[PDB]
């Protein structure tokens, strides 16, 4: 009897461009301390953040994933009609359903074209990449838009002495197509479930819609356990993206680890062994940690600063909530 | 310079099997009908449902979902050991953190293994078993567990005439490795953004967060929208995945559309043009709408009713919220 066909597309695809949308409102920490018992300095140290931006009420984290799809567009010198599909990652999506990949579509004017909503904490950004560049190459797809987005702000705990200063608002997309050279380089993920509650959100939507009088939810993180299981797990993860990658440590030019902590980060820049002089994003000051948006946020910086360049081979690592890591090589955008 | 390397999996990818699990507690029209001026008939008629499952309280999409790895796994004959990576398709997990994935990994005794959420309303499935599909032929792995899992139930408004008795709870897995023959077709999918508001959320939960004494989230049905798109537009997204997958009408044994509405499915069985002897699902029945899992769980029946075998070419349609569609021809499994 006769087979199932089978379809394909380009094997080599990267990163044609990439687009971040900032919320308007900038937060210090001062600001924030008027309601902790902390310092500028005393959170600067311990997690490298002096600001962050935080979204309009009225935005959400579909509206701002169009306004960074938008512009990765433009940088791309695409036009909406270009892309046969959009993932959108993120983990501040109010709303069982409707996803909102359809409606990002729809906003961008292509409400018929393919996508899904993906999570996987903070480390979104890797899947959705990875995913996409398996579409592409399964031919399932020609040209497809990756965007992180993320509203934390308002799953913030104003008391929370341990997080309330960590998570922002933010957004930014990738345009993933054929590429003369292969651009992207095979996925490294993996996870630990039995540090799921590491972080997470305290009281679940059900159980709070059956008391509401009773407390309400926010996002809760245990940055312990977190620094310990990042900090020193993280390395081996890199290398092994780095190697999938055929690739060697001192050859890579720009590392984009997932903004959490700048003192997580150091950590991982000395067990890494990269070039002393290598890019490295430091992103997180001014952004602060934002999630599945992060890497891609910190990637649209470093181009516009002008560290890296269009071309570089750079390191992403993604890790973070239900613990989960997603990582690898790709040659930067622009 | 150098060169971002390149990996590579089976290129022959199908379902090793396909574990079901529904709730315990059968739901009749009666029960819905206590509450509700409707009537049994009246609903069976409309709707083709007579009976539902509801999982109990200490239950979740997570743990229902663990469940139904762990069956998908026996009928495999394999252990979580065998797993490289699972996708859990839902929209009913109550965390906007931390993912399900890897939770569910962790229950079946696997917590290293890669994993991430998917979210495209009712055809979250589709989009899952493709990206799984995609990932095995990238070399990204060589076996994963694809499981949609739904609880419904808490969402719901029994006050509701519109759809209180067309929701219900579930989950379903399906194991995906390298089979003989192509077990898997090419993906074929898309949405319609501007639709958005067809099966939803009301309130989104920040909202209601931010007023606890208002009206509680719950999920709203647009019937005739969804009726009106589904039955006349999936017809043409079915003769696509058949046209991929390099497959005519007429080879079909089994046509498994989403269990949306029986109604509905009638006159696509029809607008197909499949064999007058093709097999269809009729889970609907005594299983209702369970979203994501709804087409996994159909299968599950076919194959134990026997109404479909092991090998059969079938025709998967999904269809749903934020109105997203994904399809493709796949081989039942063992």
């Amino acid at each position: 009897m006769t087979e199932i066909a089978t379809t394909s597309g380009a094997r080599s695809v990267g990163l044609l461009s990439v687009g971040a949308y900032r919320p308007e409102r900038v937060v210090t920490n001062d600001e924030i301390c008027q309601h902790i018992d902390s310092s500028d300095e005393a959170i600067y140290t311990r997690t490298g953040i002096k600001t962050r931006r935080f979204a309009a009420d009225d935005e959400s984290a579909a509206s701002m994933a169009t306004e960074a799809c938008r512009r990765a567009l433009s940088n791309a010198g695409l036009s909406a009609a270009d892309i046969d599909g959009v993932i959108v990652t993120t983990n501040t999506h109010f709303l069982q359903t409707p996803p909102a990949a359809p409606m990002v579509a729809a906003s961008l004017g292509a409400k018929g074209i393919l996508g899904f909503d993906l999570s996987a904490g903070c480390a979104g950004f890797g899947y959705a990449l990875g995913a996409a560049a398996d579409m592409i190459r399964g031919g399932g797809a020609a040209t497809m838009l990756v965007v992180g987005t993320e509203k934390l702000s308002p799953t913030i705990d104003m008391y929370d002495a341990g997080n309330c200063f960590i998570f922002a608002d933010g957004a930014a997309a990738v345009v993933v197509g054929e590429t003369p050279f292969q651009g992207i380089g095979p996925t490294v993920a993996g996870s630990d479930g039995e540090q799921a509650d590491a972080i997470r959100q305290d009281i679940d939507w059900i159980t709070f819609a059956q008391n509401p009088s009773g407390p309400r939810p926010f996002v809760r993180l245990e940055g312990p356990a977190v620094f310990r299981w990042a900090a020193f797990k993280m390395g081996d993860v890199g290398r092994r993206a780095m190697d999938a990658a055929g690739v060697r440590p001192d050859q890579i030019d720009v590392f984009v680890p997932h903004q959490a902590n700048s003192r997580i980060n150091e950590l991982l820049v000395k067990n890494l062994q990269l070039r002393p002089d290598a890019v490295v994003a430091n992103d997180i000051e001014h952004t602060g940690n934002t999630s599945a948006a992060s890497i891609p946020l910190a990637m649209a910086e470093l181009l516009t600063t002008g560290a890296a360049k269009p071309g570089d081979l750079a390191l992403l690592i993604g890790y973070g909530a239900g613990l989960s890591y997603a990582a690898q090589v790709v040659r930067m955008p622009k």
